[PDB]
C-alpha cells in the first residue's frame, strides 16, 4: 500500500479511518506549506539554508521586537541563503517573506536594574499598576507599569488581566483614578516587557497605529511578499492596512489574523477583505476559553477552504521542541489535524526563532504534514467542495474544476499551471487535489506567494519570452517537465495535466 | 422556474421528486434516441420525410417479414427523405439504419375458411396441432399448424403454448407423433402466422440461421449501421454474427436483443461481446412471467449504464396508439421511466410500422423523452457513475469526466466534440452530462451511430480536409458553432466545452 | 438469493438496479392495498367473494353512474361477501366501501335517441354542438348536445374540445353564442353520455353539486368508508365536502383527486386539508398535456410519503386487461413503478367495472405489486424519510421510527402494532417498514381504512374486552400472534416487534 | 442556537464545520470519560475528593514504579474519597480503580553520587553501556548500565538507542560481549532510572513477567475494575493475562496498551481477545516514528468503534500543565480531536500523577470533552455505524438502535438503562447517542467499569430488591428519574427513553 490509497478507497469516513496505515508510505512532495519565524536562533544565512533545505517557504519577521536595521539584515540573509541556490533551477527553491505587524498590543515594562533580571508574583499579594512613565524602567515585584494608557477606562471592577502568555492572571481590586491595584490569582516569573491581555474589556488601541504605518511602509520598501495584521477585529481594519500598502504595494498579500473575540465574529466580515486568514491560536486562547479555540479554528480553516482562501494554523503547534529535540504527541497530533482540518499552511514561532532546535523543528513538520496529507479522505472533500461551489461564468474556474476531476481520474502525478498572477493555480488548490500543482511562472514574486496555498509548487522559469508564442508556451511546460523529472514528481511514462491559455486549456499528456 | 432546475437541486432523492414542476419547461434539446420499425404505414417516402421532423434517429428494418427486395426499397426511400434536407447543415440529421434479424422464432400457419376471419378459441375446448403441410394454410378452431418441424420432442403433456405476443395459452394434453392435442387455457382471436413462445422447452433452433446468414451479408452489401439480433441467448451467439458479418461489417454495431430466460442469465457474458443491448420485453414478457419483466429491465438498463454501453429498451411503449391517436396513462408512463432508469434508446414497432398514427407516436415519444430528461436527478446519477467507474491510464477517458464535471459547473450550452470513430463522444456520454453532446465527424457512419447513445447529437462536417492539422480544427469548431446557435442549442454569449485532439483537449470556450 | 435482499444491500442506487434478479421471490405479503371499481362485471355477490380471495381491498362505487338503489345494492353484495369470511378470524379480511362522486363533469348526450347508439365521425367532417335540450336525445354525426349550458362562455374559435376519455377530438371552428361548430380532428365512434373535457377553458361548475350533496349524505346514511372527491381544485372544495359530511360523517375519510391544472397548482393546500390524495391520471392527462402527467404523479406521491398520507395511483394502469387476459408491457412497468414511487395504493377502473378479465386484472396487480415491493430500496427510503422528518415530542411518532429501525435492524417478519383509530399504525407505516404491520383493532371502520396505508395489514379483533386491562392486550397481541403464524407472516420462534400503550412501548419479541 | 445544534445538524461535513459557534454552550453532561494517574500530586484523600469533583472517573495506579504497600494505600484513599459522598445518591460518583502492568520496559540505573543531579550528555560525546551492576549506580555521562541483560544481542552496529521519553539519543558504534560504545545523536540531560526503547530490535523480554503475575494477581486480592497491560505484541499475550487473573479476576476488564510496532500490526488479533484497547502515544511514538502516530491513534479508535469496544487516548495531552497553569494550544487541540475522533476516554498521567496542578488538568479536559462534544457531527456517524453495524437476530441489539433512533428523533433528555451487567447499556453507547445514557444498576463493579464508554453515567441503586418484579423495575427507573431531575439531565416535562427487561422493552415517557 501506497501513499494511504487504500484509505482512500473506503466508502465511510468510518471505514476510511480504519484503514488509515502507518506501513504505507507517503508521496515526497509535500503540500502544506511551512511558515518559520526568523530570530536569533535562524537569522544566520549557514543555518538558514539548512532550513530551505529542511522545508522552510516562508520566512517570518515579528515586528513586535526589532529595529529595521535588524530585520534588514534578517531580510538580508534570507535571500543571501535563498539565491545560493539560484545557480541550478532544480534545487532553487523560492522563498517568501512575511512582516509580522506589531499591532494593538499592551506590554509591561522593564524589570528593576534590567530585564534579564526577573520577579515572582505570588497569590494574595496585591500588585500595583501604573500609566506613571517613571515606572517603566523601575518594574518590580510590586509596582507594574503598563504600555496601555487609556486602560481603567475599559476595565471595570473584578475583571481579570493576564500578563505573559496569560500564565500570569491578576484581578482587579478596585479601578483607581489613573492607577490599579491588583491581587495575582496564580503567580509565576514576571519578567519585562510582557503581553498583556483585556479579555472582556473593550481596547481602543488603533488597528494601525504610527509605529504600524512606518513598518507597514518599510515592508514595501523592502518588496515583502505578504503581511501578518495583528489584531484584525472588522473589515474596516484591513481596508487601513491596504491603504497604507498604498498603490506600490497592491500586491503585497494580506493576511487577517483572528485573535480575539470580536473578529471571530465579524469573521465573513474580515474574510471577504482579506486575501487570507491566520488563526493565531496564541492570542485567541487568552483572548476567548482555551476550550473553544478548537472550534474557532475548525469554524475559520472550513469557511476559508469554501471561499477558496489561504489559511494559516498558528502559535504553539511543537513548542515543546523549543527546548527539546522531539515534540510531545500533544503537538504531534496539533499539525496532522491541522493538515486534515485544511489549513494551507503550520507555522513556527518561538520554535525557530529563539529555541535551541530550530531545524528539528522544521524537519518535524514536514514529516508530519506529509504523512496528514497522504491520510485525507478526498472522495468526501473533492465531492463537498463541488457542491458548495457556486456556479461559474468564468471559464478558467471551469477549467479548474474539470482539471482536478481528470486528476483523480488517471491518477496523475501532477498538474502543471501556467500562470503569471498566480490565479490560475489559486484556483486549481481550492478544489484541494490528490496531485500536485506545479506553477510555472516568471514572476518571482507570484512564485513566492504560491506558498500560502496547499499543494502548489513554484517553478520560476528564467529563459526569456521567445518571440513566438506557440513556443513560448511550448517552452513553459518542458521546464516544469524538466524540473519536474529532475525534483522527482514523475518519469517519462506518466500521465501529466496541463493547463495554458485567459487559462481555459487542459491537455492530459505523457511526460516527455 | 425551467428544465426541473429547482428538483435537481434537492440534497435527497425525495426532496428532487417533491420539487418536479409541470410547469418548469425543458431544454428543446431532447437526448434519448427514437428507434422506429418501418412498415406499410411508414415506408412512403414522403411521410418518412415527416418521422424524420417529428423526431426519428433511426430506421429498423424487421427481418422477420418481407424480402430482400421490400427492405432494399425501404432502405432507398429512408435514404431519400434523409439526404432531401443534406442540401443544409442546418436541417439536415443523420438517420442510421438498422435490420433486426428475424432469429428462431416460431409462427403458426394461415388461417383457412373466411378471410383472416380470425379464429375463437374458446377456454377449455382442445386444439390439434400438427406439423403436417397439408394445413399449413388450413388453420382454424380444431387444428393449428406451426412451422417447428421439432417440436415435440422438446414437449410433454402439461407443456405451455403461447400463441400472439402471449395472449392466448395452450397446455399440451396429449403428445403424438407429429402433433400434439392441447388443451385451451384462456383464449381469444387466432389470426394468422402468429409468433408462437415455448417458455420451459428447449428449442434447438439455431441463433444464427442459413437465412438469418443471408440478411446479415444483405445488411453488409446494403450498408446498415446496426444489426439488432435476435434470440441472444449465450456469448457464443453474439460471436456468430460478428463471424458472418466479418470483415466488411466489422463497424456495424451488434446489439444483442434479449427475450428469454438463458439470455438475462448469461447476461453479463453477453453484454461483454455486444456493441449493446436491447431489451425485448414482447418475447421477455412470455418467457419469464409478466410481472417480473421490470425487474429485467432495471437490471439491463443498470449494467449496460455502468459498461459504458448503448441499451434500448423497446416493444409495446405505446401499444394503444396503433389504434388510439393518444396513448393510455401506462403507455405515457412506460417510456418516461424507461428514459429515467437510463435507457438511450426507446423503440417502436406496431406504433410505426403498421399503426394508424405512426407520426403522433413518435411526436409523443420526443415529449415524453424530453419531459423525462430534464426531471432527472442528475446530481446522485454523475456522482455515482464516478464512484462506480474504474480508474484508468486512458487519456481520453480522463478528459471526458473532465468534460463532463466543467459543464456542470458553468451550466455549458454543450460539450462539443470532434471525433473520427466517435468512441470520444460515447465517452463523454457514458457519464450522462446534462449539457447536450455535439459530435463533430466527417465520416457519414459515426454520424449515424452516434444515435444510439444518449445525449450525442450527430453534426456531419463535409468542408474537405485542410493540409492544416490546426488550421482543420478550428474549421469544425465554428462548423458545431453555427449548426449549434441555429438550431438554439446555446446563445452566442453562453459558455461550451469544446474536446478537441487521441482526444486529449479540452477547452471552456465564450462562443462567438 | 430471495425478495431482493442482496439488492436492497448496495452501497449505490445504480449497483441497486444492476442487481435486480428475476429469480428472487419475496414474501406471500403485498403491502400495495388494491381498490376495485364495481361494475356490472363484479356485482354479482359471488364474483365479489372471489374478488376478495384475488387480492380486492376496497370497493370503488362511480358515482357518476347508477342510481342510489343502484349503489345501495352494490354496497349491499359487497358487505354479504365480505361477512361470508367473518366466521372464521383467519380467513376474515375487511374491505372498505369507497364513494366516488360525479363531481363537475361535462356528458354529451344521447345518440339516435338511445344510451346503446354508436354514431360514427370522420376526421374533417364538420359538427355542431348544441344546448337546446330538445336535443339531448336527438345526438347523431351533425349535432351533439352536452350538459354544460356555459361551453360557449370558455370556448374560443380554435380551442380543442375532447370527447370520450380523450379519444375523440373536435377544434372549434365557429364559436357563436348559443351553439359551435366544429371539425373532427381524428375520427372515432361516438357514444351516448360520454365524457367532455375543455382544456384551457375555465369551467364554472360547482365544487359540489347539488347531486354530489345527495350522494354525499347518502355515503353517511350507507356507513361508507372513504370518499373520492373529484375536480377538487382548492382547499374551500374539500372543506366543502367536509361540511356536507358534517359530524355524523366526520370520521369518513376524504380523498381529494387531482385531475386538473389547479388541483396541481394548488396541491399543498389541497393535501393539508384532505386525509389523502389521488392521483387521477385520466382526467389529468387530458386536462394537462400527457408528457407530464408522470412529473404530476413523481410529485404529488413524494409529497403525500412526506406527509405520512395515503397517496393513489389510478386509472388505465391495466387498460389493455379490459378486453384481454394479459396486460401489455406498458401496463406491467406502470403498476410497478406506481409502488417503486411510493404509492400507498393502486386502481382498477373499467378492468374490473365492465371489463371480461375482473378477476385476472386484480391477480396482475397482486403480482406485480409483490414483485415491486421487494425490489424497493429500503436502504435509501428509510434515511431520507427520517432526515425529513421533524422533531416532535409525540411518544408515539419517536416509538414508530424507532420500531421501524428496530424491525431492519434484526430483519423483523412484523410490527404488531394496537390501535383503536389507526393513527398508530398510520405512524409506523409512514416510515416505510420492510416488515408488515399487522395492525390489530376491534375497531371496524378503522379496520377498512387501514387499506389506504402501505403495508398495513388490518386484523378485526372479535373477542369480548377484558374486564382487567394487561390481559386484554395479551389477548389482542396473541390474536395477532394466532393469525399471523397462520396466515404465513411468521413461524413460533421468529421475531417481532409488538407496540403497545398512547403508543409509546416498542417490545421484541419471539413469536409464541 | 445551544450546544452546536446549528453546527451539528447540517448536510455537508464541511457545512458542518463553517457553523461551528464559540458562541453556543453544550449540555452540562460530559460523556466521555476521564482517567487520572495517580501519584504524589494527588494521592491524598484530600485531594482525591477534589479530583473526583473536577472529573475523574478513573484512577490509574502506575505499576512500574511502587510497591504492593504503596499501592494498597492508594486503593485505600481513592475508595474512602469515593465513598465520602456515598451519604446521599444525588452526589455519589462511582469511580473506577485501573491497574497498570511495569510490562517489559527497559530502565537505566542510578546517576553517581551528586543527587539525581542529571548529567548532560551533548551530541558527539561516546557514551558506553555496561551491563555490569557494579557502576548500576553509578551512571555518568561517560558510562550508563541498564537492566536489560540481552541489549548487546538484540543490537546490532548502527542501532538506535532511545533514553527517557526518547528524548536522549544514541547509536551504536561498537558492539561488545556485555557491553556497546555509543555516540550521542542528540542529548540532554539524564536523570535515573530512565525509561529506554530500542525501535528496530526484537526485544525479547516477555510480555507478562514473573512481577507481572504478581502485580496482576495483587489487582485480584484488591478487587480492581480494570487492568491496562502494556506493551501487548499479539492476541496470546492478552489471553495469557486472563490466565493469570483466572476466576476471581474473570470480571475484571482487560485494556490492551499498543505501544510498539508488532501491537499495532497485529491490532486485529489483539481488539478481539481485548476487552477494550488503549492507544499509548507515550512508547508508540519512540516505537514507531512520532510523524506516524496520529494515523495509528486513528485507525485503532476507528475499529474500536466499529467494534462496539472501548478506547482510550492517553499520554501528554497535557504535558504542560506538569508546570503550568494553563495548557498549549497544541494540547488543547489534540484533547478536543480525540473526542471528536472516537475515544471513550482520555487520560492523563504526569498532569495528576506529579505536576503541580493536576486538579486544574483534570478540570480542563472536562472542559475541553464537553465543548467538544456537542461539535460531533452525530448525523454521518449514526449513520455510518448504523451502515457499518451487521444485522443481527438479538433482541437487545434491535432495541438499542431502537432506543438510539428515536432518542434522535424526540430530542431526549436520556435514555435510561436498567442493567445488571452493563450490557445493554454498552450496547446502547456503540451507536453513539447524542442523549446522555444513565444505567442503573444494583452492581457496583459495572457501575464503574460503565466509565470505559462514552455517554453513559453510572447510578449505582441501593435500594432492596421488592418482591414484585415489576414494581422493582419502577422503582429502578424512578430512581433514574429523581436522581436524573436532581442532577440536572431533565425536567418534569422532557421526554426520555427506558429501557428494561435480555434488554428488549423500550418506552418514550415523559418525566414524573
Amino acid at each position: 500500500q501506497t501513499q494511504q490509497l487504500h484509505a482512500a478507497m473506503a466508502d465511510t469516513f468510518l471505514e476510511h479511518m480504519c484503514r488509515l496505515d502507518i506501513d504505507s508510505p507517503p508521496i515526497t512532495a509535500r503540500n502544506t506549506g511551512i511558515i518559520c519565524t526568523i530570530g536569533p536562533a535562524s537569522r544566520s544565512v549557514e543555518t538558514l539554508k539548512e532550513m530551505i533545505k529542511s522545508g522552510m517557504n516562508v520566512a517570518r519577521l515579528n515586528f513586535s521586537h526589532g529595529t529595521h536595521e535588524y530585520h534588514a539584515e534578517t531580510i538580508k540573509n534570507v535571500r543571501t541563503a535563498t539565491e545560493s541556490f539560484a545557480s541550478d533551477p532544480i534545487l532553487y527553491r523560492p522563498v517568501a517573506v512575511a512582516l509580522d505587524t506589531k499591532g494593538p498590543e499592551i506590554r509591561t515594562g522593564l524589570i528593576k536594574g534590567s530585564g534579564t533580571a526577573e520577579v515572582e508574583l505570588k497569590k494574595g499579594a496585591t500588585l500595583k499598576i501604573t500609566l506613571d512613565n517613571a515606572y517603566m524602567e523601575k518594574c518590580d515585584e510590586n509596582i507594574l507599569w503598563l504600555d496601555y494608557k487609556n486602560i481603567c477606562k475599559v476595565v471595570e471592577v473584578g475583571s481579570k488581566i493576564y500578563v505573559d502568555d496569560g500564565l500570569i492572571s491578576l484581578q482587579v481590586k478596585q479601578k483607581g483614578a489613573d492607577f490599579l491595584v491588583t491581587e495575582v490569582e496564580n503567580g509565576g516569573s514576571l519578567g519585562s516587557k510582557k503581553g498583556v491581555n483585556l479579555p472582556g474589556a473593550a481596547v481602543d488601541l488603533p488597528a494601525v497605529s504610527e509605529k504600524d504605518i512606518q513598518d507597514l511602509k518599510f515592508g514595501v520598501e523592502q518588496d515583502v511578499d505578504m503581511v501578518f495584521a495583528s489584531f484584525i477585529r472588522k473589515a474596516s481594519d484591513v481596508h487601513e492596512v491596504r491603504k497604507v500598502l498604498g498603490e506600490k504595494g497592491k500586491n503585497i498579500k494580506i493576511i487577517s489574523k483572528i485573535e480575539n473575540h470580536e473578529g471571530v465574529r465579524r469573521f465573513d466580515e474580515i474574510l471577504e477583505a482579506s486575501d487570507g486568514i491566520m488563526v493565531a491560536r496564541g492570542d485567541l486562547g487568552i483572548e476567548i476559553p482555551a476550550e473553544k479555540v478548537f472550534l474557532a479554528q475548525k469554524m475559520m480553516i472550513g469557511r476559508c477552504n469554501r471561499a477558496g482562501k489561504p489559511v494559516i494554523c498558528a502559535t504553539q503547534m511543537l513548542e515543546s521542541m523549543i527546548k527539546k529535540p522531539r515534540p510531545t504527541r500533544a503537538e504531534g497530533s496539533d499539525v496532522a489535524n491541522a493538515v486534515l482540518d485544511g489549513a494551507d499552511c503550520i507555522m513556527l514561532s518561538g520554535e525557530t526563532a529563539k529555541g535551541d532546535y530550530p531545524l528539528e523543528a522544521v524537519r518535524m513538520q514536514n514529516l508530519i504534514a506529509r504523512e496528514a496529507e497522504a491520510a485525507i479522505y478526498h472522495l468526501q472533500l473533492f465531492e463537498e467542495l463541488r457542491r458548495l461551489a457556486p456556479i461559474t461564468s468564468d471559464p478558467t474556474e471551469a477549467t479548474a474544476v474539470g482539471a482536478v476531476e481528470a486528476s483523480f481520474k488517471c491518477c496523475s502525478g501532477a498538474i502543471i499551471v501556467l500562470t503569471k498572477s498566480g490565479r490560475s493555480a489559486h484556483q486549481v488548490a481550492r478544489y484541494r487535489p490528490r496531485a500536485p500543482i506545479i506553477a510555472v511562472t516568471r514572476n518571482p514574486q507570484t512564485a513566492r506567494q504560491a506558498h500560502l496555498y496547499r499543494g502548489i509548487f513554484p517553478v520560476l522559469c528564467k529563459d526569456p519570452v521567445q518571440e513566438a508564442w506557440a513556443e513560448d508556451v511550448d517552452l513553459r511546460v518542458n521546464f516544469a517537465m524538466n524540473v519536474g523529472k529532475a525534483r522527482g514528481f514523475f518519469k517519462k511514462g506518466d500521465v501529466v495535466i496541463v493547463l495554458t491559455g485567459f487559462t481555459n486549456t487542459m491537455r492530459v499528456v505523457p511526460v516527455p
